[PDB]
């Protein structure tokens, strides 16, 4: 029920916040951080050049790495907690998930199955691209591009 593909991601400029967090703080972290990035861009008379995303690394049960932000045209400067960087690069198993974010584990299970069957090894990092904003999109139509980063051995 999920179409999974091997994709070679090309990196582009991004404004990001790279930190470590726990599940209970994640919501507030994203709320304040994405706003930070947006206001920083606005202050410079600019805007994002792509949809927001987040990279996850570690166990959700403890403190895990989370790096998130927006792709940008570049030439923009970071400030405070916001830094300049790149969107992910390299190989990944990717699928487009549609529906409420809470039920996303379904696509992850499909992706992991795909990875095993295609002779790839997981890097451990997950990359999600939030194409639609849950504030103005009905659950059934909410798109999230999910990608599990891959190793090469």
């Amino acid at each position: 029920q999920f179409v999974c593909e091997l994709k070679e991601l090309a990196p582009v400029p991004a404004l990001l916040i790279r930190t470590q967090t726990t599940m209970s703080e994640l919501g507030s972290l994203f709320e304040a951080g994405y706003h930070d990035i947006l206001q920083l861009l606005a202050g410079q008379g600019k805007s994002p050049s792509g949809p927001p995303f987040a990279r996850y690394f570690g166990m959700s049960a403890g403190t895990f790495e989370v790096e998130f932000g927006f792709p940008v045209e570049g030439g923009v400067e970071g400030s405070g907690r916001v830094v300049t960087g790149l969107t992910p690069s390299g190989k990944a198993a990717s699928s487009l998930y549609i529906g409420p974010y809470g039920e996303i584990e379904a696509v992850y299970d499909a992706l992991m199955k795909w990875v095993d069957d295609n002779g790839f090894d997981l890097s451990g990092e997950a990359y999600e691209i939030y194409l639609d904003n849950p504030a103005e999109t009905a659950p059934d139509q909410l798109r999230t591009r999910v990608s599990l980063m891959l190793h090469e051995s």
